[PDB]
Order: C-alpha cells, then sequence, then structure tokens
C-alpha cells in the first residue's frame, strides 16, 4: 500500500518546462533541431551541466560554459549563431515564464491531507543571477506544501544516478513499493521503477493525475474547490511589542512588502485571519495579524476605560512607532472594523488605506445618547446584555468549547437569536449543551480558541462594548471630517446584526469609497467565505494600497 | 531651576518653515506682499485654518477653503491669480522640502540626556493627502527623541489660546518657572512668558541655541560629535520563530523596506547591533537583528553538531521560510560574518546581498586539516583553548561582569593577549578581577550582556568553534564556486585576530567585491566605530542592495 508521493519540479509541479525552451529557441531562431539541447547535455556526467546540477558551480559560472558548448555544436553542424544570441536572456525568460502547475499542486495537497508523505525531488542549480528572487519566491510558495524538498545541487547527487533514489527512500523512511514517483523525463523515472517504486511519466497533467488517482485510490481530478492555505500557529513568526508599562501587543507576521495590519472582532483572535494571512503574504504584502488588546497573548488589563476607542487607537499608533512603521493598511472585522474607521479619522497620516468587513461607518449622533441608539435596534440587544460587569463573563466562560461552537456557525446553522437576550437571560439559554460542529470550523480550530481564551477570559473582550458614552464623546470631535484616504467597505448579505443596508449612506462621509459584497455570507466573514474575502482584499490592495 | 524644554515644530525642530513658503510663493509669482499669508489667517479663530489646526477638518478638506480665501484676498487687492495656481502643489512642495533641523534636535537630545523632560508642542493638521507618508516619517523620526508630542489637531486646542499652555504644564507635571519654551512665532511665545516660562524667540538656530545654553547652563553648541541613536531593549518589537522542534530563534525588528538580517559574533547578542538598528531602519530597511543560535532568547541545545555551519545555515533558511521572506541581505560580524559568506555560497537565491565586518572569506584548504591551519597562526591560539568541552565555559561563566568587561575593550585599552592562551591557562589569567569600564560601553550595557548570558551560558556559543572538521568538509563542496551576488568586505585596521591583510585575496573568489575600511578600529567594530559602520553600510545598501 502506497503512503508516499514524489514529484519532480520542471515539467511536473512547474510549467512550461525549462527543457522545452531550448527546443523553442531553436524553432524561433531556425537553428538545426536539437542544437541547443545538445550543447546543454554536452559531456554527459562529466559535462558543465552535471557540475551545475550537483552544486560544483553556480548558474552564473555555467552560462559562459553553455555558450562555449553552443559554439562547439554549431561548428560541427556547419551553421552559425546570431550576433545578439544570449544564453542568459533565454534562461531569464524561461525561468520567469515557468509558473506553478496548480492542478498538480492541488493533487499533492490532497494526498498529504489523506496521510501521504510528500516530497519534491529535483535536478536544480545554485541560482546567483541578478533576477534569482523570482525562482526563490516560486520555490518558497511550493516547498511549504511538502514534507521534503530534495535538490540535486544541495545533495551533490543527480537524477538518474541510483544514489539519489536510495537517498530519497532514506529521507522518506519508506520502502520503494510504498512510493509513487512522478517525472516528465523517462530516463529519470527508470531507476525508481528498477527499485520497485510506482512511477508515472508526466506528459499532460490530466492523464498523469488519472494515473495517480487509479494507483492511490484517492479522488484528485474534478474534485471540489479547495479552501485557501490556513496557518499552523506553531509555524508562524510571533511578535511582541510593549505599547506601555502594563500593555504588550502580540501579532503573527508573514510576508514582505507594504505593511497590512489585520484587526479581529469579538470574541476572536489573530487566528480568525488564518485563511487571509498566507494569501495576502503570497500577494506581496507584509501581514501583521493582531491579537487585539484583551485577547490571546496580548495583555488584558481589567479596567473598562483601557478599552475605549481613543486608548485602543493611541496604542495601535504606538505599536506602529515601536516597529518603525510610518504607515500600515488597516483591515478590520466587527470591533476591529470600528477601530479601523477611527484610525482613518484620527490618524490618517499613519493609515495607508482602510478596509472594513461587515462594520459600516456611521457618524455619531450628537443629539442622542449612544445607549438610546442601541435600544432603537432589536438586533443590538446582545450589546445591552454585555453591559453589566460579570454577567456575560460568567455565561461565556462557563464552557469555552460550547461558547465557540455556539457562536461560530454559518447562516444556515445558527443556534443563537440575538434579539431578546436580556429578556431570555443570556446568549445560550435556548442553546444545546453540546452544539454540533459548524462546517466552517474543525474541532482542532475550536480548541485553539478554547486554549487562547483560557488565559484572560472574556473581561477584556467584553470591555470593548463597555465604553459607549466615552466612544461617542470622542467620535463627536470628528463630525466635521470626511474619510478621504483609500477605503473599502465589504458587506456580508446574511450578517443579521451588521446588515449590508446599515452601510448605504457611507459615501456621504467617504465619497471615494470602494465596495465589496459577499452573498450567502454570515457574520464570521473570514472563515465563512475565505476565497471571496481573499479575492476582494487582494484586488483592492493591488489597485489602491500599492505593493 | 529649569528641568523641562519645549520646542515648536515649524521653524524650530523642522526647516525651512511652512509659513515662509506663502511669502516665497508671493515673491516668485510677483503677487501683492502678504496676499497668501492673509488668505491663510482669514477669519482668525473662526476661520478655516483654526478649524484645521484644532482637528475639526482635515488638510484635504481645508485646501478648497484656502483656495476660496485666496480668491477673496485677490479681489480686495484688485489683482488676479494665475490659471495654473494650486494650493495643493504649494503645500506638497513646502512639506516635502521641510527637514529636521539637526542642531536643534541635537540640543534637545543633550538636554534630555542631562535629565530634562522634553516635549514637542505644535500647531498641526490631520494629513490625509496622497503624499502624507513623508510628514508621517518626519514625525516618527522626531517624536522618538522626546518625552511628549502635543499636537493641536489631537488636543482640539491651539496656540496662542491659554488652555494649550495649561495643558502643556499638566502633561509635563512641572511649574512654569521650570520650563524653557522655544518658538519662532512671537505671538505663540507670549502666553508661555505670561505664565512665567523661560521663552526663546527662534530666528536663526545658532542664536537660539546660545540663548538656550545661557539659560540651562548646559553646553549645547560646538559640542563633540554624538553617537548614533541606540536601542532600549524594552522598546523593541521582539520576534520568535520555531525553526525545528527544540530550536526557536529570537530577533529584534525595526523598520520597513528590504529585509536586512544582522548576524552577531562571539560572545555577543542582537544588542551588539544597537547603534546600527535605528540608523538602518531610518535609512529605509526592515532590520532583523538576530540572537544567533546558542545566545540570548534563542534556543541553546547542548550538542556540538547543532552548531556546525551546515545546520546553522539551514536553520537561517528555515527562519526566512517561516517569516515568508524569499530573500534578505545578510550582514555578519566575527562568527556571523563567517555564517553570512556560507549563506552566499550555498543559498545565493535567498541572499539579496552579503556584507561582512572583519571576517574575511578564505576558501577551505582541501590539502590541510583545519586544526593544523589554526595552529599555523599564533593569534588563533584562543580557538584551541575553546576546543575542550567545559574548560572555557568554566572561566567564561565564573564572573560574567568580568568576562564582558575584559573582552569588550577598544584598541588602546586591551587587557587580553590572545597568543599563548593554552600555555597561560586561560583568557583572563593575567587580567584584573575588577576590570575598568571601556569607553565603548556603559555599566548598563555590560549588565544587559550579563543578564542575557545568565540563561544559557557559554556552551552553545563555544560550540560554534567546535565544528572545525565538519565545517571544513562542507566548505570543500563549494571550492569550485565563486560569490557573484553583491558583496561588501569591511576591514578593521586594529583587529589583531581578523587582520585586514587576511582579506587581500578575496577578489579571486568574489571578483565584484566592494570594500570598506575603518581606521583605529578594533574587533568590536559596531560599538568601536558606530558612525563609520553606519555610513559604510547605508552607502553600500543604497547602491547595491536596492530600497
Ligand atoms: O451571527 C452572528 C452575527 O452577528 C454577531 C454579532 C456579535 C456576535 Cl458576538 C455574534 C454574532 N453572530
Ligand atoms: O581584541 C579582540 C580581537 O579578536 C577577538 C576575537 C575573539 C574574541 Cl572572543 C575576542 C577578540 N578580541
Amino acid at each position: 500500500t502506497l503512503r508516499a508521493a514524489v514529484f519532480d519540479l520542471d515539467g511536473v509541479l512547474a510549467l512550461p518546462a525549462v527543457f522545452g525552451v531550448l527546443g523553442r529557441t531553436e524553432e524561433a531562431l531556425a537553428l538545426p533541431r536539437g542544437l541547443l539541447n545538445d550543447a546543454f547535455q554536452k559531456g554527459g556526467p562529466e559535462g558543465a551541466t552535471t557540475r551545475l546540477m550537483k552544486g560544483e558551480i553556480t548558474l552564473s559560472q555555467w552560462i559562459p560554459l553553455m555558450e562555449e558548448n553552443c559554439r562547439k555544436c554549431s561548428e560541427t553542424a556547419k551553421v552559425c549563431l546570431p550576433k545578439n544570441f544570449s544564453i542568459k536572456e533565454i534562461f531569464d525568460k524561461a525561468i520567469s515564464a515557468r509558473k506553478i502547475n496548480r492542478p498538480m499542486l492541488q493533487a499533492a495537497l490532497m494526498l498529504r491531507k489523506k496521510g501521504f508523505t510528500t516530497a519534491i525531488l529535483t535536478n536544480t542549480w545554485l541560482d546567483d543571477r541578478a533576477e534569482r528572487d523570482g525562482l526563490a519566491q516560486l520555490m518558497c510558495e511550493l516547498k511549504m506544501h511538502f514534507d521534503f524538498l530534495i535538490e540535486s545541487c544541495q545533495v551533490g547527487m543527480v537524477k538518474p544516478e541510483p544514489q539519489i533514489y536510495k537517498f530519497l527512500l532514506d529521507t522518506l523512511k519508506a520502502s520503494p513499493s510504498e512510493v509513487v514517483f512522478l517525472d516528465d523525463i523517462g530516463a529519470n523515472l527508470k531507476p525508481a521503477r528498477d527499485l520497485g517504486m510506482v512511477t508515472i511519466l508526466v506528459q499532460d497533467t490530466d492523464t498523469a493525475l488519472k494515473e495517480l488517482e487509479k494507483v492511490t485510490g484517492i479522488q484528485l481530478l474534478n474534485t471540489p474547490a479547495p479552501l485557501p492555505t490556513s496557518c499552523n500557529p506553531s509555524d508562524m513568526s510571533h511578535g511582541y511589542v510593549t505599547v506601555k508599562p502594563r500593555v504588550r501587543l502580540h501579532f503573527v507576521e508573514l510576508g514582505s512588502g507594504p505593511a497590512v495590519c489585520l484587526c479581529h472582532g469579538f470574541p476572536e483572535s489573530w487566528y480568525s485571519w488564518r485563511y487571509q494571512i498566507p494569501a495576502l503574504a503570497q500577494a506581496g504584502y507584509r501581514v501583521l495579524a493582531m491579537d487585539m488588546k484583551g485577547y490571546g497573548e496580548s495583555s488584558a488589563p481589567p479596567e473598562i476605560e483601557e478599552y475605549c476607542m481613543e486608548v485602543l487607537c493611541k496604542e495601535m499608533v504606538t505599536f506602529l512607532d515601536k516597529l518603525g512603521l510610518s504607515q500600515a493598511v488597516f483591515i478590520g472585522h466587527d470591533w476591529g472594523g470600528m477601530l479601523v474607521w477611527y484610525m482613518a479619522l484620527f490618524y490618517p497620516e499613519r493609515v495607508r488605506a482602510v478596509a472594513s468587513l461587515n462594520t459600516p461607518f456611521i457618524p455619531a449622533n450628537p443629539n442622542m445618547s449612544p445607549l438610546e441608539s442601541i435600544k432603537a435596534n432589536p438586533v443590538f440587544d446582545y450589546q445591552l446584555y454585555f453591559q453589566e460587569p460579570g454577567v456575560a463573563e460568567a455565561e461565556l466562560e462557563q464552557n469555552l468549547s460550547r461558547t465557540f461552537k455556539s457562536l461560530f456557525r454559518a447562516s444556515d446553522e445558527s443556534v443563537l437569536s440575538m434579539h431578546k437576550v436580556c429578556e431570555a437571560g443570556g446568549l445560550f439559554v435556548n442553546s444545546p449543551e453540546e452544539p454540533s460542529l459548524s462546517r466552517m470550523v474543525t474541532e482542532e480550530e475550536i480548541q485553539f480558541y478554547v486554549q487562547q481564551f483560557k488565559k484572560s477570559g472574556f473581561r477584556g473582550p467584553l470591555n470593548w462594548y463597555r465604553n459607549m458614552e466615552r466612544n461617542w464623546k470622542w467620535a463627536c470631535k470628528s463630525l466635521g471630517r470626511k474619510i478621504l484616504i483609500p477605503a473599502l467597505m465589504v458587506t456580508a448579505e446574511k450578517d443579521f446584526v451588521l446588515v449590508p443596508q446599515m452601510s448605504q449612506h457611507m459615501e456621504d462621509w467617504i465619497p471615494h469609497l470602494k465596495r465589496g459584497h459577499i452573498e450567502d455570507c454570515g457574520h464570521w466573514t473570514q472563515m465563512d467565505k475565505p476565497t471571496e474575502v481573499n479575492q476582494i482584499l487582494i484586488k483592492w490592495l493591488d489597485s489602491d494600497a500599492r505593493n
């Protein structure tokens, strides 16, 4: 029985193959057939290319040797090469043109998801070209999805030498009959077959995947649309900044480029952005996913006033100051979305662009107390239940697993009616003791939230709701302002609390506002519809937030 | 007696003043004198500018109101404005032209260094212009050097209103007679004087500083060249990455832009880069200053082999993978400099550029054992003493304060002869029990190193020297390669171990190598000559490593 899958890089996990460019250059330049492919393999195991593939020399050192071989080949075939011909130019274009073969990667992901050990086995070089970063980025994206990456130039062994295959089996800790090996070069496939490994000669992806499905007994082709890459908490870079004596902010950091600061809602975590973090970083941004004050590994002081918008915003500005960031794009959801609109209103010089999921921007009413305003809308009754210190803490902290299982549910699975919460006497009064697991979350993801909330509980998080008057007085100072920096409002069709309709007057205050809308999406936007969230954010970031 | 100094921003800490541009535009456009300055102050306390300065409206909202006032002013003076005239263009250029007044900042730094509480008090606006980042960067650089920053648009009060002065005194927790106030606008200086504050009308900086010196009794003018900004450990962003089960790497992070990974030597810390971190970040780079494996808050496993170059380099590649960085520029010193040359040789695709302080690149000799090579040079005797497990640990761990005080010394202060260390029986055998404090370090900086080394001691750090054979075998695999990515070699005239002369053949292997050289500089390069290190690195980074 198979339990390991090995993939080549060129012509298998990445397309078009670099080998095919030598043939394509011959055809485009009307050179004798196989002239370039011949100079490429010149000397065989003792030639320049084998030395390159074993790591003896670098790609930049190999370029002049390939050039000499091209001259030697043209001399024998009694032909000439053009006076503008460049091996460097040919390879720069070929490497840049080569992209990940998405259905092949999806097949490897599916096999690993079922318990397979996956590995990339590749004949590659030490790239010291001025444009080497492109290949580095490609290898970085691919490698994270595999258990092992074995590169010829690093191991000093090359395909088809039999030692690289014995090395492969040793790293896999598996016998050959347990291994599937996919390669586009038949000669490189031969030693694996000789050892008794299942082999697949890859020409077109579709046929290779049909062969792969048949031999593994796992559906890999025509399979449903997969979820974006998630985060494993133990594999992230964790950052810690002291914003003041008793307050430290924790964040997870991934990627390079313009800083994008992700701000979660209630009662969440940096982990609520698990599907956005790898996508945004891959898109060319430096992601900073916060544990907001009161949550996870960030400090949770008990005082109500430590959680008013004015102090929370001041602390986020201090956070940028301590990291040495003059700006960041601010993206928020729920309470994080409210924070992000206030960052834009009070600190525009520090906000590259602002985006909110679900939370609209509604200017404070100076002629009405914030308490009356909340009372006017039946769906905001849960906010009134949250006012009395200790009451919601007790119910929310009683059973953490039940708390997150009851709250985190999709539109068609709801267990909590947020109207008449005070009258009923709690959020979970007509809720089961052992709620069913939502389709949006695994049991493991629920337990992460459970473990995070074991540290500080719900006091700090509930305090975000306990500053209605303080926030209202501060917000009233901004009533003459308009938001004129780049802004995105993302509405969720089925969020019955933060309804899309509540955002309808936003262009009165944000005239240049851009919009996104997600159908069949509840309140937990990021995990309800991750693919569409990622699509909307990446499109808006690339157009309005730079790169 | 004075104990507080307050500085205005425009015309005081930053020059040329924005006010002077209104007058300059009038002269350049041959408009009636004071026409623009008149439209600017139109309406006085009820006018558009006061609303802007109090935070009622943003700068982008103010621009059309200033334009209308310019029209109203030209109508009264019976003149016309050009058909290309733009308030936005005038202010964009003025703000961009305004830079920190370096001698004024140096005076504030000196006063704060002597125990003064310092503050910036400024009439400013909420900047939402597309080019607002420039001003944000300027405010970021300035604010870090002061105890308080009070901005009119944030406090809703403006100079010369008397409430902003009472607010200033309340934040300072000081009586007026204890306060010096520097302003370039006499009217704004008046209420401070009325309260009994010492005031200085700033026209030219030099005269203002002579007045400041006279009144404080502290030398501020003609003073020696100050050291670059250092780091306060508790004010940094601290990052943590697990590179494998028992190994976590700690780093300090500051700034935005291309990633610059700083790699210290033996027996050091991320803190050895304290003078480079703020300079490199201010220069437009994202700095990652490592605690190398075996040091500070990074893991320190006991096994010798955990510290061979091959594993250390693999872990640094994993560190970039986990942070989502396809590349970083690698800058190393001593053991860090050796690590950085091997990163360039084995992982060029991940190395944007490479720089070494003191450590030259010398290819391994395949015809001689590394032990014989070390024996051939008398200055490398300390390396032989470091070979036996437990011996150097005992001497180095016996008294930490004595250890760092004896090692960290400038060229003219040395207490340790590194020849005949084994024969003598240790590094500190002819060394005092209570060494004098070097001019390079404060007692506080020594105690930071003492506290860091209390965690793991010297076993992990000493193990970097215990892999001579392993490193030699690995290095021999790279003997056919050349370093062809951008490289900088920085030599220190007076380092008697890593002598400048040992780097003389480096262009045989790094043909495009760039160089830096520091005279009257010992082994502890970064702290011996921080100003010159910063100058050399920033110049090479800007020319060869991007931005
Ligand atoms: O379904 C929803 C929508 O709005 C909400 C708002 C707040 C909280 Cl705590 C939960 C939900 N759940
Ligand atoms: O003065 C010096 C120069 O070289 C050195 C090399 C290693 C160590 Cl641990 C100390 C020093 N000190």
